């Protein structure tokens, strides 16, 4: 994808930052194009799809129920909890929490779900067991941040994330009902408008999950395709930029425009 590669390198120039990129054939798993595929990037909230995949594996095993209600308190609430802050007395069901984590990127929802699966170390072990020996989650939201140079915690690599997302969405790990639920949550993503969705023509399918973080981090993982059916996985990460969120958004959208134009 010569033009898209040019645009990815342009984005590094514009942002003064690293950009990692991969296009993966959804059906075959073949890497169609990549840039920095085996470099680490902060996952940010894109991990929340993997989290809910682990939750769904427990549901499939009969060890979790999507309808199970979890109660929590003010003390559980961390920064950016737009859905969970509304239900301190209601509690929320496991499916409501995964909906909040994926579609709104609610951080308390993610923490609560992490607890159900045994925490970050257990998510990492889940990933390792499905053949992703790179992606790692280490911390809950709200934990003390060390500010470590080239911090390896809570990171993935574009190729690993793309491969892992394909396994979760189409592989045999989850039941088809659970695969469908996971992609349905991603399709209902509410907070990724200015990224790939902004470049998406009418009639296209997209299921995605966005991320942002300090130090200029911004990213998106997606399954998308024309005619209302996904056919490709796209993963885009950037970190290190001093640019505003708008500027990072625009570069990702422009990579998206290139992806679409040269589909």
């Amino acid at each position: 994808h010569p033009e898209t590669l040019v645009k990815v390198k342009d984005a590094e120039d514009q942002l003064g930052a690293r950009v990692g990129y991969i296009e993966l054939d959804l059906n075959s798993g073949k890497i169609l194009e990549s840039f920095r595929p085996e470099e680490r990037f902060p996952m940010m909230s894109t991990f929340k799809v993997l989290l809910c995949g682990a939750v769904l594996s427990r549901v499939d095993a009969g060890q979790e129920q999507l309808g199970r209600r979890i109660h929590y308190s003010q003390n559980d609430l961390v920064e950016y909890s737009p859905v969970t802050e509304k239900h301190l007395t209601d509690g929320m069901t496991v499916r409501e929490l995964c909906s909040a984590a994926i579609t709104m990127s609610d951080n308390t929802a993610a923490n609560l779900l992490l607890t159900t699966i045994g925490g970050p170390k257990e998510l990492t072990a889940f990933l390792h067991n499905m053949g992703d020996h790179v992606t790692r989650l280490d911390r809950y939201y709200g934990e003390l941040n060390e500010a470590i140079p080239n911090d390896e915690r809570d990171t993935t690599m574009p190729a690993a994330m793309a491969t892992t997302l394909r396994k979760l969405l189409t592989g045999e790990l989850l039941t088809p009902a659970s695969r469908q639920q996971l992609i349905d949550w991603m399709e209902a993503d509410k907070v990724a408008g200015p990224l790939l969705r902004s470049a998406l023509p009418a009639g296209w399918f997209i299921a995605d999950k966005s991320g942002a973080g300090e130090r200029g981090s911004r990213g998106i993982i997606a399954a998308l395709g024309p005619d209302g059916k996904p056919s490709r996985i796209v993963v885009i990460y950037t970190t290190g930029s001093q640019a505003t969120m708008d500027e990072r958004n625009r570069q990702i959208a422009e990579i998206g425009a290139s992806l679409i134009k040269h589909w």
